[PDB]
């Protein structure tokens, strides 16, 4: 039975071909479905202006707000009030924070260097400064970070990501180790899972991962803002392969935005959760004499679903608007094909299911009864061919 082979496959191909015209007038109405259409287009729009104009609802804002946050927190365990190296004139120099020498004895045995020049920590200190500044205004307690539009707070975000840009470059460039035993936190560094190591601090999970979140955030920061351009040059029809071409374009950008938030979030998430404990609550390191990460961390996991959920959505619809003319071609490519091979299946003494006109395209005397594309398969002779399919198992 080279017969029934033969059968088999034929079957197997033209029920193919039915769920595929099936699958295909579904993205053909979506794109000839003109609220649907502008739905997705207002909500892609909407979506750009809250992420270019908001201080609050900005998903790629929130990011930056987190990151920076996130860098300064590492900087206070590293440094801030309490200094996990020993900073020295080129001995020991008069700067705030610096610890007792003892520290370098008890702390810094073997063969890693935990001092620093005075010179290279000053421009440290600086630039956290300035990041800090960037990020709040001091007296005022209120954010200084303008939205990714501009300044009409001071501080644009791109400056504040170039400021941790730097900071974290210099960080990991200088080759001071840092003794974790220096940090205290009560409830943190006197427990089990506290972190008493001293390294550089390139061999720290939690600096290389909050490192990385810098470059990430300035392409979205990029891509964000020629997505305010790309907008204004659509809008909504009443009703162009000019617009098939951009819609979709439009989708994807929207949908690599919150990508980029989530690859934030992802390298939020893989800190080793005994440094994460640290970073949570380098706020309250204590020296020798608010702020809170996990809720805009959240924030980053919640814009993510939010937003990011029905920017998939308007991305499936634009690229049911960008293959239109693709489908069109394809659908009747596949209708003749279904059909031809429909009649050579006919022809076969030893078929057994009938497929005569199994699809169609209902006629009115002079046009199309319901659209060009609005193929009918049978139910009856489809079910039959399924069934067919499933005893031939």
């Amino acid at each position: 039975t080279g017969e029934l082979k033969n059968l088999n496959e034929k079957y197997e191909q033209l029920s193919q071909y039915l769920n595929q015209v099936a699958s295909l007038k579904q993205s053909i109405q979506n794109a000839n479905n003109i609220e649907l259409v502008n739905s997705s287009l207002n909500y892609l729009k909407s979506f750009t202006n809250n992420n270019y104009n908001s201080t609050t609802q900005s998903p790629i804002f929130n990011a930056v707000q987190a990151v920076i946050t996130s860098v300064l927190g590492f900087w206070s365990l590293y440094a801030g009030n309490y200094l996990t190296f020993f900073v020295v004139n080129k001995k020991p120099a008069s700067v705030q924070g610096n610890p007792p020498f003892s520290t370098i004895v008890q702390n810094c045995s073997g063969i890693e260097n935990c001092a620093m020049n005075q010179t290279t920590y000053d421009k440290m200190k600086k630039l956290a400064e300035d990041l800090q500044a960037a990020q709040q205004n001091a007296t005022t307690k209120a954010n200084n970070l303008c939205a990714l539009s501009g300044c009409a707070p001071s501080s644009t975000v791109s400056n504040a990501l170039n400021l941790a840009q730097q900071l974290m470059d210099l960080i990991a460039n200088t080759k001071t180790a840092m003794m974790w035993k220096n940090i205290v936190i009560a409830g943190v560094s006197n427990v089990s899972g506290a972190i008493d190591s001293t390294d550089y601090p390139t061999q720290y999970a939690v600096l290389n991962n909050i490192k990385a979140m810098i470059p990430i955030l300035q392409q979205a920061v990029t891509l964000s803002q020629s997505n305010h351009t790309l907008s204004a040059s659509l809008q909504a029809q009443a009703t162009n392969p000019k617009f098939a071409k951009d819609i979709y374009a439009f989708a994807q950008n929207q949908k690599q935005v919150i990508s980029y938030a989530q690859d934030i979030f992802n390298l939020f998430s893989s800190i080793p959760k005994d440094q994460y404990r640290y970073l949570e609550k380098a706020y309250l390191k204590i020296p020798n004499a608010e702020v809170n990460l996990n809720q805009e961390i959240q924030t980053i996991q919640n814009n993510v679903s939010y937003y990011g959920n029905r920017v998939d959505a308007a991305l499936s619809v634009a690229k049911d608007v960008y293959n239109l003319k693709s489908n069109q071609t394809e659908i009747v490519t596949t209708y003749n094909n279904a059909k031809n091979l429909s009649q050579e299946i006919s022809k076969l003494p030893y078929n057994q299911v009938n497929t005569k006109d199994i699809i169609t395209l209902p006629y009115d005397q002079n046009a199309p009864a319901a659209g060009q594309y609005n193929y009918q398969i049978n139910p009856e002779q489809q079910s039959n061919l399924s069934q067919a399919l499933a005893a031939m198992s």
